[PDB]
């Protein structure tokens, strides 16, 4: 059994913004405007046969907000429970303009349809967790099948810094819905860089699909949300659908559809200002089975370099260790703390004027977010000054005939990432080894930027 999914990367309509908070009829004329454009994507994916479609976090209405700016464009979203298609009973919970018309984009289309929009629910100051404000706001992902009937209703748990208009949940909502082309599990944008509820839906849960609504800021050599979200859905062994706010100014671009194996679609654009819809064949039942040990090779084998010219380089504002790479083959080892990381490799040609470095990092991320991290990373250094090493780099000219990277991670969370010249993937031109071995099957297709291993230690946190 296979499906279609599509995902559609959106130009949001920004809301004109701000001082006063607008009526209910501007934002709802707003809100619209966007979900015209949602409309278009839906009907053609659904014309081409999709089974699903992901649109983005804050697609309807931006991300500019505080409390008081942000409620009227929050709807009470009910709980899915209560079975109920907004298209055919428009008024069972008062007034639900924004549910109605995705209930009905979903009926009308006859395809899963998933959207990011905002929950209100009215709170008394009788429960001591209820905000002096009277209520609470949630950033939501609502899922509607086929049918139009709301199947999931998703409170984001991990906020950015910065998202004072929302609430979190006091427990975290391990939200899931069952289809007949597959078990699917939900999160959004940040919550890919936590434990609850990502890694819980799918150890725990066994999901064989995540729906990832996102407005993410690319961050290089690591965090490019192609690259990332796609080593996460390859680290996980799930389908991931991830669909990503357009806004090059913001360096928000990078939606796809991802397999455990590979990637299966992607985009990444940073010149029009335009939106895309993807989509690609998936199995419904992939295979979970093919388990992985990150630390096995790495903590057998003996230091592969001796007696190195290491230096330290700042990657996202995290220090690692570094150890540049001389000649258009070798082997390298360099440690930092607890990680020792582990480099073969050989260059299709050495190219002038162009630095590679092998990094190791152990430690706690602080800035903007914190997250503790285990890091083995071959990347290009932005120049040939090694100052650079570790700055975001966006283009390279060597191409690999081989590499094997590995760590002593302390960790079974470890995403491999294997991004190329310009920001481009390269399926499946790479592959893991039950061992712990990221290494590639063919000399890479196009000039190697990064190829990482990128583990998470979520207790530490
Ligand atoms: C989410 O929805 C899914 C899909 O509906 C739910 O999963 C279904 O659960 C049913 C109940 O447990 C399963 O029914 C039993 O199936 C077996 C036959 O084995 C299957 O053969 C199928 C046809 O070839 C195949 O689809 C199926 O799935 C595959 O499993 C393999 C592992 O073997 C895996 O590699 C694949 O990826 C895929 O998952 C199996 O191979 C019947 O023997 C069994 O017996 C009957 O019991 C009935 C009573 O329940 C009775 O009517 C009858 O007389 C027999 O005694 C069941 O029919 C069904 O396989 C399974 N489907 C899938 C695709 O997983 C899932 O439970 C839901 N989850 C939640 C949380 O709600
Ligand atoms: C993944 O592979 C590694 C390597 O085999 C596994 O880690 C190893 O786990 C064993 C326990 O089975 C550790 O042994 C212990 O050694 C210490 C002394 O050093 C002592 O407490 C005992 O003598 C005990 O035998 C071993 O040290 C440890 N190695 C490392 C580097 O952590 C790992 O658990 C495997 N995981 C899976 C699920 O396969
Ligand atoms: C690389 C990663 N990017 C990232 N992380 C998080 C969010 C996020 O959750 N957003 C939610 C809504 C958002 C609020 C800010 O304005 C824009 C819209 C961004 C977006 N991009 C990152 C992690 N740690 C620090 C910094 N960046
Ligand atoms: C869906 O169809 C119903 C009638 O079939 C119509 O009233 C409604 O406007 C349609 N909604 C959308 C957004 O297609
Ligand atoms: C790297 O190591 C492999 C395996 O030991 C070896 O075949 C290869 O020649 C080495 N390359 C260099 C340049 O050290």
């Amino acid at each position: 059994d296979t499906f279609t999914a599509a995902v559609y990367e959106h130009a949001a309509i920004l809301p004109n913004a701000t001082l006063t908070p607008v009526s209910r009829e501007e934002a709802l004329a707003l809100m619209n405007r966007n979900l015209d454009i949602l409309e278009g994507a839906i009907t053609s994916a659904a014309d081409q046969g999709a089974h699903i479609i992901v649109t983005p976090e804050d697609a309807i209405y931006g991300w500019n907000f505080n409390r008081d700016s942000l409620y009227p464009y929050l709807e009470d979203i009910p709980d899915p429970e209560v079975n109920w298609i907004p298209c055919n009973n428009r008024n069972r919970f008062g007034q639900t303009p924004v549910q109605e018309r995705l209930s009905c984009l979903a009926k009308n289309n006859s395809i899963y349809v998933v959207a990011n929009i905002g929950d209100k629910k009215p709170c008394d100051t009788s429960d001591p967790q209820c905000p002096p404000d009277g209520r609470y706001q949630y950033n939501t992902d609502v899922v509607f099948d086929s049918q139009g009937k709301l199947v999931a209703r998703y409170h984001k748990q991990n906020l950015f810094m910065g998202e004072n208009q929302f609430n979190v949940p006091k427990e975290p909502e391990i939200v899931t819905f069952n289809t007949t082309f597959g078990s699917f599990g939900i999160f959004t944008c940040f919550d890919i860089l936590f434990h609850d509820p990502a890694v819980t839906l799918v150890k725990d849960f066994h999901v064989d699909t995540i729906v990832f609504p996102t407005a993410w800021m690319n961050v290089l050599p690591h965090l490019s949300a192609v690259e990332f979200h796609s080593a996460w859905a390859m680290g996980m062994r799930v389908n991931f659908l991830a669909s990503n706010i357009h806004y090059p100014s913001k360096k928000m671009t990078g939606s796809g559809i991802y397999a455990p194996n590979s990637s299966r679609a992607f985009h990444y654009d940073m010149k029009t200002e335009e939106g895309k819809l993807l989509l690609s064949q998936l199995d419904s039942h992939p295979s979970h089975s093919a388990v992985v040990n990150w630390t096995s090779y790495a903590s057998s084998i003996e230091a592969l370099s001796s007696g190195n010219k290491e230096f330290k380089g700042t990657v996202f504002f995290d220090e690692f260790t570094f150890v540049k790479l001389t000649g258009v083959a070798g082997n390298y080892t360099v440690c930092q703390k607890d990680l020792c990381c582990h480099l073969s490799y050989k260059m299709s040609e050495n190219i002038p004027n162009e630095v590679y470095a092998l990094g190791a990092f152990d430690g706690l991320h602080t800035v903007e977010g914190r997250y503790y991290l285990q890091i083995c990373t071959l990347l290009k250094c932005k120049t040939t000054n090694l100052n650079t090493c570790g700055d975001s780099a966006e283009t390279a000219s060597t191409r690999f005939e081989m590499f094997s990277l590995s760590g002593t991670f302390g960790t079974q969370y470890v995403f491999p990432e294997v991004l190329l010249s310009e920001n481009q993937l390269a399926p499946g031109e790479f592959q893991v080894s039950t061992d712990g071995r990221l290494f590639s099957l063919k000399p890479t297709s196009g000039p190697v930027l990064t190829v990482t291993l990128f583990g998470r230690l979520y207790e530490k946190d």
